[PDB]
């Protein structure tokens, strides 16, 4: 009972971390996609076009630790393999874009870039987040269900 | 009395965060917009179009208004910092507005300040209060929920 309640919780903190990290990778990832558009037509604002690089990097990692320690985090008999396995390859697949996009824009063709229909992957991400969240949030309050009436 | 300070903590966390994420989303748009223009002023023209990109980039912000809103509307707890609170909306206020300004520097096309907004500044300023919220709250949680497990 008081068990089951951190770690399905510390799954929540570290699954809405590593969410966050791949979001602020994306957006990242495309104020390179702009700044270096405005270096082919030899201007450029704020930061090279570089430095978003590496920070879209620092934070892919952030995001793919945060989903490491989720992982690792041991499942309640009562949580569904099936659910967890498919929040795992929409983030695998929304993730694997990300890390595609960087490549593309280092690779600098930008056209092939925009194109990556990246929003329905992140989409297919943001499903089985809720989904998996409203399947804890339910299992959650079953265990203090369980608990307040047999104390 | 737990339930009370717990039914809702967890709301707030839970408002605060989709609000937080729409932020984020309504960022990222922004910047696919910001692309899109350039390749649409340019030459080559990937994806989805500017308008298109630019209204999603407003809903997606009506959508962080309302989970301010649903957040906001959330009665606070008597031992939650009224500073912190205050702190946040701040923060939430001028990121938010940042953003909402971001757009209409768009429609004016000029994509060349607008790439030049101290937004990347404005988040994280938000980013550091949302976190202490979090911390702050969550450790709210644990010495709430000890009383009356002290029960």
């Amino acid at each position: 009972n008081f068990t089951v309640l951190q770690t399905i919780r510390q799954q929540q903190s570290t699954l809405n971390g590593s969410w966050v990290a791949l979001l602020q990778t994306r957006n990242t990832l495309n104020r390179a996609g702009i700044r270096y558009m405005m270096d082919q037509n030899n201007i450029g604002s704020g930061s090279t076009v570089a430095e978003l690089m590496e920070s879209a990097s620092i934070s892919l990692k952030q995001a793919e630790k945060n989903w490491a320690d989720y992982e690792a985090l041991p499942r309640d008999p009562r949580q569904s393999t099936a659910a967890a396995a498919e929040i795992k390859r929409n983030y695998d697949i929304y993730h694997n874009a990300l890390a595609e996009l960087i490549q593309l824009l280092g690779a600098g063709k930008i056209n092939e870039f925009f194109d990556q229909p990246t929003q329905g992957y992140q989409d297919g991400f943001e499903k089985q987040y809720v989904a998996y969240m409203e399947q804890n949030d339910r299992l959650h309050d079953i265990a203090v269900s369980d608990n307040n009436a047999s104390y």
